[PDB]
């Protein structure tokens, strides 16, 4: 005979969320943040696309192997892509000096300009149109390195050559040259009749003066002998001095290091497509709107933090409990707009009424926990490309140790945390429904029984708007106390 | 007169453990979870012996050492064990090139099979005996490295040689040679009588042409002039060509590496014992069962993962309160199977009944959390041993720094993990037994007196079957309802 | 008509503190642990001063550029300061070889002592004094580094030289020698006559003859010449000897390392000042009382962990609730000594008595709570300083990545024990005032009324004395038990 009860949500959901102590739990709202899906395509990082060398290697692409496309509209981009082993190198055979070292450079450098510094007619006192080899093939014939100048005897003697460039640009010059090391002492005079020659080059900081090392070697790409590359970057307002007698693989063109920013080397299989993303990875984009991915550790723009998990989703409202009664009982199906309510039964009250003022306390401290546990992942590790030769390998294992170390430290970091908050997220449920029952029993304190279903019973009488007196906090008991104890000293005395 | 208690677990357990906020509080189950004592010996890997070089390095025995002793069987090993200082190595002074890169690859590396390229009876037209040395002994005697051939000259002549092997195998190949460097020009004539001399090498990929260089040193076993020794690994279908005029330390004997793996070069003191380990450390191997252990940081196999801790111990039960009454009061020592129970006290029982269906959902939610906070640390830092030269100092420190924060990042995350969790455990405990209380409380209501020291006496009676009832939740308040009242108001208007 | 409540308390605090779920709450009390100011200064490291070399670089210290002073002295230092960008380096342009190892060496290195190998006045067969230049000059005139001596042709001859130092010292000794690499074979004869010549070092474990490499470069400080340096540690016992037929820059001092240690290379654009601390920074030193600081990630000494956090603040005690009544209505701003306490109302009594034993229950696990954080971070992840030349970049960016990895751990690992044990501090307050409550409601029973404010009326009467009878938790029901019934069963039936 007349009732009112406290009780929370519960409706059709079935997302389901762990905590440290339990796992799949079925709970009323949750929010997923791990992205795990990718378009699988390589495309451009906001309107920038990137520089696809194909099946050429960066040196192939800076020497320019005759199989390379040079990038005459010197274009920025936004990151470039190397497939894993490229085809198109050294064509003709040979080693690249700090090769790693520049492919590193490359990955903070988002635009090129090539320009002219030694043109191929300038080289009157050598041959420099016989330079060519079956090993670097143009339409069938023999070509060679589109960007150095490959300097052979002319008519019978190699004078000995100093030539210099100033740098007057305010770019920093990206200047490559090399060394052909024969296979025998023939060829050596065969090419350059000096028995005994040098490349000599100078800068401001740059000293090496490079000798031939004439050895016998297996045949790569038909030729057994080698040429030997070289680099540096020639600062503003610095210049530049190549001495030779012979053997000079020597500059024509230099790149112009003009924009410098966020860039990377990503190593893909994968070739362009008409599609533009904010974060890419090296088997393809991100719909970057989820503040986690495990799709690939390797990824660059503005990008969700990696972390390795099949799963990440955090709890927002509670269990799902049909529940019936009060909320010792399990949740209300029938309770809608609020996490936290209460139910009129009275002589005429249908019930379900919620306690708006306590659920957006509530929908206002989880909405606030959820931004405040993302941000508190901005400074997580984002992993970077490297590569190693193969006498570098004890630190490609640091390097790789160091990242999967990180990797792992924030993978632990977050489902730790995603755990802990899904229990303190719970418990806070079970706090609010519990603190809703206690302001309305210490309210109503003699002038009502309670059931412990979580239910109580009224010893005097409240019509609708007497249940609004206990739901706003603004009951009054003596406004009903000496009909209460008057109706409860009856059932002391009564059947 | 008649009574019925909630309560909870206590025995004989003197096992601490810690909180956030509390240390060394006694608790009534616990759970070391770190190893801490080892063997002492150094053992088999499940079954695979490493390779103990004892007094001999890696150089020792790769080079053949005369005091070093080969591996003929070429036997499979699970690691290697190299002595701090290794009192065996180049016995001939001098240097090895890229020794700890090498090192490193043997790191991953399980099998060799030494092989014969160039028989030391196959240089007619040198020198092939001559080659040995008394800073070599064996025996008494002047012996050499029993791997290469030091190349002499014959009968005052020094032929060019030009000695080319093609790796007609299917394995990588790891070739070792050298170079002389001597005294003086007299000991250059008397040797090799060629004034100036190289020793070219070349494959696919490596080229090096190398040349004497004689110096006055210091003696060093006796002998002041120097082996410089060079390493290069020949893919299969690739082939290896020296050419050389004089100073060349011949290959003899190459290293085909058969077995790849999970391997290492442990740095030990120690010789070996009829043993097996699954876990094994420099000081000895480890009982793997425990999660975790604090014995070495450098560790191999299935192995525990490593903490900076004394202790490391998981709260599995209730505090250890003798504890009288109800629960307010503290345990039980008079209840043995379940955590949380009850007492019946009527005109004939004695008590200590245990609520089955609260404890086993304690001892499953525990059990759980236990193997959820190991599998945590499935992905946790394992260090690895690496070595560095006297000119890789910045990179020995990068990466002892490294491997020093990773180790700190992980024992501060599974200490307070234990920590926190031992706490989360405490307060589980405090609340079932606070809610079984609940449970009884808002089934007996009106007919019953709720005393404050955890227990009830009731103004019904209750038989047994009747305190079962209440156990159950199959308690019926009007199978009793006007019986109860009809006995309080009683006692309303009592003495 | 009399009454008893419980409560906590309230005072002019305004510190705010976080949570993981609450920002900018007011707590009564509250302890600062980040460290956020700097005095600015260079100062010495607990008594010992830094070895300040001013525009001078290290190198231009060592070898004794002419513009940089000497420590003839031979003081320790506590660390050394160099400008970011030194101005008196090589003034003689070249090369250092393995400059940033050096640099390295000397961080762990407190004290040199200069000694003299090779006095100048004792190369009898060459000229010591013609060897200066006009790039590095002193009081105007033409000098060179005071340490080496360029060593030149004497009367139209340079016989070759052999010397060797014999380390008879118990010290590590550091040695520096260098060669010259001139312009042109005019400039190679004017000055050592010898065409062709060498520098030859020998040592127990160093073997190196170098080479004059030269070419045609621009001109660095006048100079179109270079001059390349290397290094060497000579162990006691040791020998080292010197080759040279020409381009020998010999050492004449050598630096005895006398102590090694906690030292490092400070890189400061500040001079000294009359000043001690006993933490140190690029910007100024820091009053290390705090656990943490936010100035500067490379601070050396006895110092605070490094944090990226602009505040990090503990909870000590409540929220700041004025607030009414009992306790579900707030603070007490009226309890001075103590955080949970009572207040007499009867009739003469005045109120406000504190519950001494939980509250030093209380500002005992909370004093006990907060240095075991703090200690919870000692092994807490110091960055160190390091060196990296233009072709180690690689290794610098490994190097750059592993220091904001850690330190973005262990910010992350301090935020977040911060914010977690701040909710357990503040729900611990709220724990142990409901707590109260419920010893004093569970002892007074039947004897009285609670009212759902936080307070109780009695049914029986209480004295000054019978309400120490129940904050003692010495309370006596019986002791009231027939009075207290006998004077509700007549409101019961009352007005
Ligand atoms: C699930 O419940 C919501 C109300 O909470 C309702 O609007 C929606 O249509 C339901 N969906 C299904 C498939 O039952
Ligand atoms: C400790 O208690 C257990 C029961 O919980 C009992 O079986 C065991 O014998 C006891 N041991 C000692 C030494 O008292
Ligand atoms: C703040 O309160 C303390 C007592 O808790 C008092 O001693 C102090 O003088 C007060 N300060 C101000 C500025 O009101």
């Amino acid at each position: 005979g007349d009732r009112i009860c406290i009780g929370y949500h519960a409706n059709n959901s079935t997302t389901q969320v762990d905590t440290i102590m339990e796992k799949n739990v079925t709970v009323t709202h949750a929010q997923d943040i791990l992205e795990k899906e990718h378009n699988g395509r390589l495309c451009s990082l906001k309107g920038v696309k990137p520089l696809i060398l194909k099946n050429c290697s960066v040196a192939g692409w800076l020497l320019g192997n005759p199989m390379c496309d040079e990038f005459l509209n010197a274009p920025e981009w936004s990151y470039i892509v190397e497939k894993d082993r490229p085809s198109n190198g050294l064509c003709y055979p040979g080693t690249f000096n700090y090769y790693e070292e520049l492919k590193h450079l490359m990955s903070s450098t988002n635009q090129f300009e090539k320009i002219q510094i030694f043109p191929r007619s300038s080289w009157s006192n050598h041959d420099a149109s016989s330079g060519v080899s079956s090993a670097c093939p143009y339409n069938g014939r023999s070509s060679f390195f589109r960007n150095v100048v490959w300097l052979i005897k002319k008519n019978n003697v190699y004078r000995t050559i100093t030539r210099t460039y100033n740098n007057t640009n305010i770019e920093d010059l990206l200047i490559i040259w090399g060394i052909h090391h024969p296979n025998n002492a023939a060829e050596q005079i065969k090419l350059y009749q000096n028995p005994s020659t040098y490349v000599s080059v100078g800068t401001s900081t740059l000293n090496q003066r490079s000798i031939p090392e004439i050895a016998t070697r297996p045949k790569v790409n038909g030729q057994s002998s080698r040429m030997e590359f070289f680099w540096t970057i020639l600062r503003p307002n610095d210049s530049i001095t190549f001495e030779s007698t012979g053997n000079f693989i020597a500059p024509e063109y230099a790149y112009k290091i003009v924009k410098k920013g966020d860039s990377a080397i990503m190593k893909s299989e994968l070739s362009y497509s008409n599609c533009d993303t904010k974060c890419q990875t090296p088997v393809g984009a991100i719909n970057s709107s989820m503040p986690f991915h495990n799709v690939h550790p390797f990824a660059i723009g503005e990008c969700p933090k990696y972390v390795k998990l099949k799963k990440l989703v955090l709890a927002t409202g509670l269990r799902n409990i049909g529940a019936i009664a009060g909320f010792i009982e399990g949740g209300w199906q029938g309770m809608v707009d609020g996490w936290y309510g209460y139910h009129h039964s009275n002589e005429q009250g249908s019930g379900y009424a919620a306690d708006k003022e306590s659920t957006q306390k509530a929908v206002d401290g989880i909405t606030n926990k959820v931004n405040s546990i993302i941000s508190k992942m901005n400074s997580q590790f984002e992993a970077v490309g490297k590569e190693f030769n193969n006498l570098e390998r004890r630190i490609e294992n640091l390097n790789k140790k160091m990242e999967d170390g990180f990797i792992d430290v924030w993978t632990y970091n977050a489902e730790l945390l995603v755990l802990m908050e899904n229990e303190r997220t719970l418990d806070l449920h079970d706090s609010n429904v519990k603190n809703l029952y206690d302001k309305v029993r210490r309210q109503l304190r003699d002038n009502a029984k309670e059931l412990g279903n979580g239910c109580f019973e009224f010893y005097h009488r409240c019509d609708n708007k007497c249940m609004e007196s206990v739901r706003n906090g603004t009951y009054d008991y003596p406004q009903y106390s000496e009909e209460s104890r008057l109706k409860r000293e009856e059932i002391d005395s009564g059947l």
